[PDB]
């Protein structure tokens, strides 16, 4: 006797494979600006070419609320960063999480949109046959870093500085 909750409030949240490049890039840059202001850092330089490539490949999963984009992530089989791979535990079929973004209006309160996006990414990576979910994070973004730590993303290698004041870490979650 299974009871899945229906109702319009539940249906207000909809997941999709994104096909709108400008929407994805605007969401990403807005989240970048919010987190950079909140953490005293500078927002990273985002490439619209990368956005186009990820959207064209069907790698961008976007969560909408009443039609407006609330969160998203990018899930790929190929690494979007050049980590030593010794900075990760061994894995035979790793998937890679990148460009996690939550709309600034959902970065406060208790709607748990970031948790929704990370849960969606973990699930999707597991269903695609994934051995692990690897990601590159900014440890200076305290809230996202703590959410990744609570969800089981382990840092294996050392913290890296890019030479221009930006810190990054490589996280790995077993699936």
């Amino acid at each position: 006797d299974t009871r899945i909750p229906a109702g319009e409030a539940t249906a207000a949240w909809q997941w999709e494979v994104s096909r709108d490049t400008g929407e994805v890039h605007a969401m990403l840059c807005a989240c970048d600006a919010h987190q950079a202001a909140a953490s005293g850092t500078s927002a990273p330089a985002r490439r619209m070419e990368t956005t186009e490539h990820r959207v064209r490949s069907g790698s961008v999963h976007l969560l909408r609320h009443d039609g407006r984009p609330a969160g998203m992530f990018t899930l790929t089989w190929d690494p979007p960063f050049a980590a030593d791979e010794g900075a990760f535990p061994p894995a035979e079929r790793p998937l890679y999480l990148s460009r996690l973004a939550v709309a600034p209006e959902w970065l406060t309160g208790g709607s748990l949109v970031g948790l929704r996006c990370l849960r969606r990414a973990i699930e999707t990576a597991a269903q695609a046959g994934g051995d692990a979910l690897r990601s590159e994070a900014n440890p200076d973004l305290s809230a996202t870093r703590s959410l990744l730590d609570i969800l089981g993303f382990v840092q294996h290698g050392p913290t890296l500085s890019d030479g221009q004041g930006r810190r990054r870490v490589h996280l790995h979650k077993s699936l």
